[PDB]
């Protein structure tokens, strides 16, 4: 009952999405994903959205978005009532400008507030390819 959606898609459960596209300042590069979460039931939810997993290069940093954008690095979100309209989500990944191309991998899921291991509603595998992707 718990969807993630990209553009005017609603993914499969376990989707990769890959983020190809990036921008530069400050000789800093930013790749961003975004994203919806959507309670297609008509009783709202309350939830947590955590980065589960995250492989960066060296001097990366994550910023995840979803009820409220969190510090840098920060895996795990407030707690968020989702209804059929949905919350946007979005994570920014940013790292040094660099010839060499390389992936980010990141999973995000959303959890019933209890967070117990296991209960994942819904999870998206986020990759950020840079430049190839290396």
């Amino acid at each position: 009952q718990v969807v993630i959606k990209v553009g005017d898609a609603i993914l499969e459960n376990n989707a990769t999405v890959d983020i190809t596209a990036f921008t530069t300042e400050d000789g800093t590069e930013e790749m961003k994903f975004k994203g919806m979460v959507i309670n297609q039931s008509a009783t709202p939810i309350n939830v947590i959205g955590k980065i589960t997993k995250q492989e960066m290069i060296g001097d990366g940093h994550f910023a995840l978005c979803f009820g409220q954008c969190m510090l840098p690095n920060v895996s795990v979100s407030p707690v968020v009532e989702v209804g059929g309209e949905g919350e946007p989500l979005s994570l920014r990944y940013t790292f040094p400008v660099s010839n060499e191309g390389h992936t980010g991998a990141f999973t995000f899921s959303c959890f019933p507030e209890s967070g117990a291991p296991g209960t994942e509603l819904a999870t998206v595998n986020i990759n950020f390819k840079y430049k190839g992707g290396g």
